[PDB]
């Protein structure tokens, strides 16, 4: 193509040309305000403009890392505010995009996003819309330097659409803000999950990254054959490394050729991709992404034949080990998309490990023999843990979910702090709301999806403050050891209680009117403070302290002089519960 800005122009279409070109400037240019971004887009927008009428005017035939650097390398700003990367302007490219991927910045120590009000937020939305959408891409982009552009533009249009639905509604608050609660997860979960998988590749290695990318596409092709699977792991570890490196357009390339190789071949794949590969350049990668799980074959022999009962098993493992390995997990997780992908590496792990020591062995046959026996145990550990949980959630609902996640697991870290302990075990709660919603075959691959950002979240907090030598131990463990190293935390009997501090368990008359979220947090972190100074107390002495405490302020909100009640009250409560936890 002559003019590459007119070809992205053409394929994007002017809406989401304008929205990537602000993303990638915000993402490289955090410090420069919004106004500033939207003159740079509307200089770049003109520009495209001109190419589309006449690929032949000026600057037109420059390639579009050459146009991004030259307008990043004309900021008056950058020397000033970004530093190093204003020498990035006197390389040519390709040093000169590679010098500044290299200066993005993953903390760029900004003021906390404050969501406005829902009057103000709605009021803005209807007055101008254009900003308000712009702003909220501006914001998040300049906060998020290495979210993939295209993956950010998906959650703009479901934030357009919250308020485009809720702003109407006669209860505004009611409609938008679990809408925006759900989008801010939902974001927050992809962005950690696409730092997870870059961060996994380059600790690991490719051979690991394969594996775990064998067993997802497995299970989410299963009439695929092996060859066809093994091809579009090789495929998609590729892109994954690319776009681990930080180019916005070599990987946005490299995505679209294995949307465009599994849209030819969709005979070969699935036959749930028609839908997808109809869809315009920007969405058909995404909507692969999350294509659902293709029906397996029916009829489909047992795995004793080609792994136990077969005379070439030790044969066919000492060719090679990693493409035999490869099979065990495409066979096992085509039959399994209930499992997590991490339960299906151990199987593999344990065959993997069995082989090892049986092919050794005179009859190899007669050692592993038995090999399907220790699947059963790894199986049912995971099980367990969902139904158990998952039927305590049902019970008491998300946040006495989380109370009864926060008392246990004070009990065995005491040492993490308090805000911890509440962040932690808040999103715990929230994966029981995401994933038990889901049937008995979905749960698991949710569970092990949510777990990954949340356990991620637990132990980036603990490494900054640490404390825990077991925290630390579940958190170096390798991935498939890390879920069971965490289970395995035992109870923390030697924590010496937490000296009493009367501020700490004193409450105010603004607590009837912080909003749920707020209020939450202050019991939960209450509570985990009560645990703390009496970790001893059993759950029927918590119980009464809790149920005590429900009352008083169920009396104190009511009060017609509210700050007395809870001042006066609350010291008799805070005195009663010392004494029947003492
Ligand atoms: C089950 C667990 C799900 C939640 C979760 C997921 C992931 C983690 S984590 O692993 O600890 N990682 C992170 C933990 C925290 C963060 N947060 C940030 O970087 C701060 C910036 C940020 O993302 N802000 C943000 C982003 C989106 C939001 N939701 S929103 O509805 O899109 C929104 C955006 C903007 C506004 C208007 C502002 O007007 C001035 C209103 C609503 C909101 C919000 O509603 O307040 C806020 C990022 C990560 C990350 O993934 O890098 C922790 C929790
Ligand atoms: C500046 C212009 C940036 C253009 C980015 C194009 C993104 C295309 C994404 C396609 C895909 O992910 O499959
Ligand atoms: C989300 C940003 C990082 C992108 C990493 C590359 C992912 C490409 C997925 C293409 C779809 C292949 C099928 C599948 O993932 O199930
Ligand atoms: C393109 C196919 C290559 C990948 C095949 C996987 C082979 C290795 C599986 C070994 C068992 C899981 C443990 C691990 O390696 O992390
Ligand atoms: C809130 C907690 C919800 C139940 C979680 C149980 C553990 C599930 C683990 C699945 C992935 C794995 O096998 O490690
Ligand atoms: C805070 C520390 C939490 C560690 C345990 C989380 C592991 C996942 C299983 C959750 C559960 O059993 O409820
Ligand atoms: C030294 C003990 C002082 C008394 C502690 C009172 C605070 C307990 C908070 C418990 C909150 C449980 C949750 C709820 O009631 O909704």
């Amino acid at each position: 193509h002559k003019s590459e800005v007119a070809h992205r122009f053409k394929d994007l279409g002017e809406e989401n040309f304008k929205a990537l070109v602000l993303i990638a400037f915000a993402q490289y240019l955090q410090q420069c305000p919004f106004e500033d971004h939207v003159k740079l887009v509307n200089e770049v927008t003109e520009f495209a403009k001109t190419c589309v009428a006449d690929e032949s005017a000026e600057n037109c035939d420059k390639s579009l890392h050459t146009l991004f650097g030259d307008k990043l390398c004309t900021v008056a700003t950058l020397r000033e505010t970004y530093g190093e990367m204003a020498d990035c302007c006197a390389k040519q490219e390709p040093e000169r995009n590679e010098c500044f991927l290299q200066h993005k910045d993953d903390n760029p120590n900004l003021p906390r996003l404050v969501r406005p009000e829902v009057d103000v937020m709605c009021t803005a939305f209807h007055d101008n819309e254009e900003t308000f959408l712009k702003k909220y891409l501006y914001e998040i982009a300049r906060r998020h330097p290495y979210f993939y552009a295209p993956e950010l533009l998906f959650f703009a249009k479901r934030y357009k659409a919250a308020f485009t639905e809720c702003c109407q509604a006669a209860d505004k608050a009611a409609c938008l803000l679990p809408k925006l609660d759900e989008l801010r997860d939902e974001g927050k979960a992809s962005s950690a999950k696409q730092r997870l998988k870059c961060a996994s590749l380059q600790k690991f290695g490719e051979r690991a990254f394969k594996a775990w990318a064998v067993a997802r596409l497995s299970q989410r092709f299963p009439k695929a054959e092996f060859a066809e699977v093994s091809k579009l792991v090789t495929d998609l570890t590729k892109v994954h490394t690319e776009c681990c490196h930080g180019d916005l357009l070599e990987c946005a390339d490299d995505r679209a050729d294995l949307a465009k190789y599994i849209c030819e071949n969709q005979d070969s794949i699935s036959s749930k991709l028609k839908e997808c590969c109809e869809k315009p350049l920007l969405e058909k990668s995404h909507c692969i992404a999350e294509v659902e799980n293709d029906e397996m074959p029916a009829d489909l022999p047992s795995l004793a034949a080609d792994f136990v009962e077969s005379k070439d098993v030790c044969k066919n493992y000492a060719e090679a080990k990693d493409v035999f390995l490869g099979m065990f997990l495409y066979e096992y997780a085509r039959r399994h998309p209930d499992y997590s992908v991490v339960l299906l590496l151990r199987l593999a792990k344990t065959y993997e490990t069995t082989l090892e020591k049986c092919c050794a062995a005179a009859d190899p046959h007669e050692c592993y023999a038995k090999v399907f026996d220790e699947f059963k145990p790894l199986v049912e550990e995971p099980q367990n843990l969902i139904k158990q949980n998952c039927e305590l959630f049902e019970q008491l609902g998300e946040y006495k979910f989380q109370n009864a996640l926060l008392v246990r697991y004070t009990k065995k870290v005491p040492q993490v702090s308090t805000p911890t302990l509440v962040e932690v075990s808040r999103n715990l709660g929230k994966v029981g709301s995401k994933c038990c919603k889901h049937p008995e075959a979905k749960r698991m691959p949710c569970a092990e999806d949510y777990l990954s950002v949340v356990l991620n979240q637990l132990c980036v907090l603990h490494e900054k403050t640490p404390v825990s030598d077991r925290v630390t131990k579940c958190c170096t463990e390798s991935l498939v050891n890390r879920r069971p190293c965490f289970s395995a935390l035992e109870v923390d009997e030697t924590y010496v209680p937490k000296e009493f501090n009367a501020e700490t368990f004193t409450f105010h008359a603004d607590i009837c009117t912080l909003s749920e979220k707020e209020r939450q947090i202050k019991k939960q972190t209450a509570l985990v403070e009560l645990v703390k100074h009496k970790p001893k107390a059993t759950k029927e002495q918590l119980k009464a302290v809790m149920d005590d405490f429900a009352a008083f302020v169920e009396k104190c909100c009511k009060a017609d002089d509210k700050e007395t009640c809870f001042a006066e009250e609350g010291k008799k409560l805070v005195a009663a519960s010392q004494a029947a936890l003492g």
